[PDB]
């Protein structure tokens, strides 16, 4: 219990946790570790965790408080076993499944058995599991199931920082369950040192500060902007991998796409410098939330060294996002290059506008990238944006998530958690009252809440989705729409990445197959025939990774959407939800499916303004968009239904179906009531069509006596 003891408990040749003989990398990786920050301290953490139920933990990034300190934990209750387990919770995936595997080549275990890790659809863990890193989504959804948290002795909510929405929820769920349950501790865990609003908040928790041993970084900056960021960053990256000594590189990037592509292009350019200059090799890897296992484990791979010895220093680039920023440590490193930008998420409540935006980071944002080149040896930044600029472009803090976001599926969640008044319910920083207010009509239009405030039976069955209330009530609402099957297939392919390939070396024939998938009504359906096309080859015996790519489609995605739509297949199949298809040859097979999007996405509905004019308008709210010029939809009609709402230059909605403005009206009557509308052209079209409606019930045929 004491910390030498549980040393000497480390120490010994046997595993406790399996019963097998340690191995010798185990040793080395524990000899490894105790040379870490948070080491020193290990034993002032323990005092405070055995006498306090709720502890506040503060470290700077690399530190070992992810990857120790759970396993501190363990080994302190490992005396006196309980029969839960131990939670950590990470608000990044790949931080989460990283660190599991981290841990378990700690622990000398297998990944999956004793340390395991939860994401959404991806579950890494068994009966054996007793150390679970998870997303705190994901423990916010098992809340749901199991409101006192009743599998778990210990919960290290970390990273606490980031201020994510899952993980204040969290804190406000826990501050509240801490008095029921007294056998249960909390940790706290943090890198940013002002927690005092964390102690306040969590009745005075104690508080353990790990002191900063970062070395040294200098900052550069360059004497004005560069537009075009992404080539400033890979010229950076060539001109540190040829003029400066052994070391490895962090680049921050902003999206998939943007690191692949740079990664690709910085291997290029690499290979032509190596034939023709003194630069050494370099090994370059991708780093972003959507990258599977193998390719995450693949950035600790260490530098190739020279050719020759003396000379012609080799190294590695990570091309990674902001999860590099706090999530994850990567050693060797020692120059960082900066663009200063970021995918955040932005919510506009007035315009109801819920968008991904590339944007200027955060001057906390900044001095963490900045920071982590100075970690082994002193290091320097190349910030590529200004000196002044940094002074006076950039916000000093990314402001709540909470602050941020469509507050829908939250609400829903705390309804289905039992909180029975929202507008009390004691988070760190409360929402905007007319935003969770939003929330609530919206939740309203889904028939996802009945009049008193309280779950329909829909909503509640919406809850046991991991989705957006709309698009759960889609999945749900879709046997009525005698299109079950296929309405989950267009779920599970919205629920991952795009799917579509294009290279550089093939765009024309990239861009000419996507056209072949192309249905003339919407890109859901164009989606959907890719997705049955995929299948169709996997039935057939085909090569499907050889296939994808001779198709111009992500196998990566593809199969992940097949994942998804296997576990809320047998989601349905759970709580009784019918699976349904529309035979083929029937005329209303695809008519079926454009209208049993309406149940989810009829909000997301804009009318052409004119024919002299490719521009749409968003139903109530008014906001002038185009469609997005990556579609696979070559006559757009006058209504759309669209599912994303991009920003970049122009205001555009992303992947659109053609609709007919009668099905709003029949599938939406509540939502189109006609006469909560503004005076305007939309109002117009849809009086016109519903009058047109009326003249349709030709028939008196009833008339009985
Ligand atoms: N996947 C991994 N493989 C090898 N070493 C790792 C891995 N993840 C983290 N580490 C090491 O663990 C140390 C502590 O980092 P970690 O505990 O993951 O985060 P924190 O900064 O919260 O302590 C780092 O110095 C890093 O070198
Ligand atoms: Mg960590």
């Amino acid at each position: 219990t004491t910390a030498k003891q549980a040393e000497a408990v480390e120490d010994s040749d046997i595993n406790p946790w399996t019963g097998q003989r340690h191995s010798e990398r185990y040793f080395k990786i524990l000899k490894a570790r105790r040379k870490l920050p948070v080491n020193k301290q290990r034993q002032e953490f323990l005092d405070l965790y055995h006498n306090n139920q709720i502890l506040v933990f503060v470290g700077e990034t690399g530190s070992g408080k992810t990857t120790q300190i759970p396993q501190y934990v363990l080994y302190d209750e490992l005396p006196h076993q309980t029969g839960k387990l131990i939670a950590c919770t990470q608000p990044r995936r790949v931080a989460a499944m990283s660190v599991a595997q981290r841990v378990a080549d700690e622990l000398d275990v297998k990944l999956g058995e004793e340390v395991g890790y939860s994401i959404r659809f991806e579950n890494k863990t068994s009966s054996k599991t007793l150390l679970k890193y998870m997303t705190d989504g994901q423990l916010l959804r098992e809340a749901m199931h199991d409101r006192d948290m009743s599998r778990y002795s210990c919960i290290i909510l970390d990273e606490a920082h980031e201020r994510t929405l899952a993980t204040d929820i969290l804190m406000a769920l826990l501050k509240q369950l801490s008095e029921r349950r007294k056998d249960l501790k909390i940790i706290v865990m943090s890198a940013t040192l002002d927690a005092q609003k964390f102690q306040s908040y969590f009745f005075n928790a104690p508080l353990l500060a790990v002191p900063g041993r970062t070395h040294p970084v200098e900052i550069f900056y360059t004497p004005e902007a560069e537009r075009d960021y992404v080539e400033a960053a890979i010229r950076t990256v060539l001109q540190i991998h040829a003029c400066e000594p052994e070391g490895d590189i962090l680049l921050f990037l902003t999206g998939e796409e943007e690191i692949e592509d740079a990664c690709r292009r910085i291997s290029l350019e690499v290979d032509e410098m190596i034939r023709e200059s003194d630069a050494g090799p370099m090994s370059v890897y991708p780093l972003y939330g959507t990258l599977p296992p193998h390719q995450q484990q693949r950035i600790f791979e260490k530098a190739p060294q020279p050719f020759r010895p003396g000379g012609r220093p080799g190294r590695k680039c990570i091309v990674a996002t902001n999860i590099a920023e706090t999530s994850l440590t990567i050693d060797g490193i020692v120059y960082v290059v900066d663009p200063g930008f970021s995918k955040q998420k932005i919510y506009n409540p007035r315009t109801r506008v819920e968008s991904l935006l590339v944007s200027p980071i955060s001057k906390a944002s900044a001095q963490q990238r900045a920071g982590r080149a100075g970690r082994t040896r002193p290091g320097k930044c190349f910030r590529l944006y200004t000196e002044e600029a940094f002074k006076k472009e950039l916000i000093e803090q990314t402001y709540p998530e909470i602050l941020r976001s469509n507050l829908s599926n939250t609400v829903l969640e705390l309804k289905k958690l039992g909180v029975e008044d929202l507008v009390h319910f004691d988070l760190m920083d409360p929402p905007a009252p007319e935003t969770m207010m939003r929330a609530l009509e919206e939740l309203n239009y889904l028939a996802c809440l009945d009049d008193d405030g309280e779950l329909t039976p829909l909503g509640n069955l919406a809850s046991e989705f991991p989705l957006d209330p709309a698009l759960a009530v889609m999945l749900i609402s879709s046997p009525e729409f005698y299109c079950s099957n296929e309405i989950l297939s267009i779920t599970s392919l919205l629920s991952v990445p795009q799917i579509w390939v294009r290279p550089a070396n093939a765009r024309k024939r990239a861009d000419e197959m996507k056209a072949q998938f192309a249905h003339p009504d919407g890109d859901h359906l164009t989606l959907l025939n890719a997705y049955h096309a995929y299948k169709g080859a996997e039935a057939r015996g085909e090569d499907m990774k050889k296939w994808c790519h001779e198709h111009f489609l992500s196998y990566r995605h593809l199969s992940s959407a097949d994942n998804v739509r296997a576990q809320l297949k047998k989601i349905m199949e759970t709580h009784g939800i019918e699976l349904v298809s529309t035979p083929f040859h029937d005329k209303n097979y695809y008519t079926n499916i454009r209208r049993a999007l309406l149940a989810g996405f009829f909000m997301q509905v804009a009318m052409r303004e004119s024919s002299n004019s490719k521009v749409y308008k968003t139903v109530k709210d008014e906001q002038l968009v185009l469609i997005h010029p990556s579609t696979t939809v070559t006559t757009p009609y006058e209504w759309v239904v669209y599912n994303e709402f991009v920003l970049t230059t122009k205001q555009y909605v992303r992947t659109v179906t053609n609709i007919r403005p009668e099905w709003l009206l029949e599938i939406a009557p509540v939502y189109y009531d006609l006469s909560t509308f503004q005076k305007g052209e939309i109002k117009n079209a849809l009086t016109r069509v519903a009058e047109k409606i009326r003249r349709q019930q030709a028939m008196k045929a009833s008339k009985a006596w």
